DNA sequence: GAATAA
DNA sequence: GAATAA
């Protein structure tokens, strides 16, 4: 007979404890920025022109 | 098959019968003492003075 | 608070 | 949607 004593012991079933490559981490990129919009200038991006948000 | 007859017999589980160092004995130190308090003297601890209990 | 906590 | 899907 194959028998033995132990604690937190069990007949051995399938164990592969590596995930099958499924895991998800979640960060939020957080980029608060104080900015200025200057239309008072003649230079490049400072003009009467609409300033763009390139989402 | 592994089997045998016996009395007060069991499949063998974990047995270490030494305690993990936890045991408590309790005595009371008992020290009744008849004593005298003498303030009638001039010598050392015999005076008008309060005699002390140094618990 | 089988490994001794009266 | 024992092999990680918060």
């Amino acid at each position: 007979t194959k028998e033995g004593y132990g604690k937190h012991i069990t007949s051995m079933h399938v164990r592969n404890i590596f995930n099958q490559g499924n895991q998800v981490i979640r960060n939020i990129v957080k980029q608060q920025r104080y900015e200025l919009l200057d239309f008072t200038g003649t230079e490049a991006g400072t003009t009467n022109l609409p300033k763009i948000i390139p989402y």
